[PDB]
């Protein structure tokens, strides 16, 4: 596509989310940089209303899969890439097993040379001192497929994953994650056969920041196409 070739360097990255969990609200701006040679993310994000009142890791995947690695065998099937610059819209419902959900929807695009995704989360239905609320999750994050299928009415994909968050008690807390991703511009966009990415996040501070904040490393590859 196109808008392949706008990822073939160093991309600048910006995040902004506005979210309600249980009528807290808060903000988070991020900034960082996407290689989508190598399927690389480097993000670093800072609660800009004070404490952030969920856990940082039930976050990350709301927090641009256009910087994933797609093989170059499998180019055609890069839907994400092939909307840019005009961008996806992206939402998603997290279903937090026996707790509440976030429901998001984002926009994803360029802003001049700069990859933007501009976020509202809203949570229902989450338990005052359950694993989100009662920040009980670990920070750390595992690694996952996320299986993606095109969406032909919608000119764009759908995906359906499980995410899991180590708690601290030593047990798992499942996030189960349903996606659909719509182009917004009217240039062609690819309409991938199923296939996955495969992620893996690290997590991290940053010893001299006092705000509350979270380092994300984090690589992902396409996958689950032999030709």
């Amino acid at each position: 596509s196109k808008g392949e070739e706008l990822f073939t360097g160093v991309v600048p990255i910006l995040v902004e989310l506005d979210g309600d969990v249980n009528g807290h609200k808060f903000s988070v701006s991020g900034e960082g940089e996407g290689d989508a040679t190598y399927g690389k993310l480097t993000l670093k994000f800072i609660c800009t209303t004070g404490k952030l009142p969920v856990p940082w890791p039930t976050l990350v995947t709301t927090f641009v899969q256009c910087f994933s690695r797609y093989p170059d065998h499998m180019k055609r099937h890069d839907f994400f890439k092939s909307a840019m610059p005009e961008g996806y819209v992206q939402e998603r419902t997290i279903s937090f097993k026996d707790d509440g959900n976030y429901k998001t929807r984002a926009e994803v695009k360029f802003e001049g040379d700069t990859l933007v995704n501009r976020i509202e989360l809203k949570g229902i239905d989450f338990k005052e001192d359950g694993n989100i609320l009662g920040h009980k999750l670990e920070y750390n994050y595992n690694s996952h497929n996320v299986y993606i299928t095109a969406d032909k009415q919608k000119n764009g994909i759908k995906a359906n994953f499980k995410i899991r968050h180590n708690i601290e008690d030593g047990s798992v807390q499942l996030a189960d994650h349903y996606q659909q991703n719509t182009p917004i511009g009217d240039g062609p966009v690819l309409l991938p056969d199923n296939h996955y990415l495969s992620t893996q996040s690290a997590l991290s501070k940053d010893p001299n920041e006092k705000r509350d904040h979270m380092v994300l490393l984090e690589f992902v590859t396409a996958a689950g196409i032999t030709h």
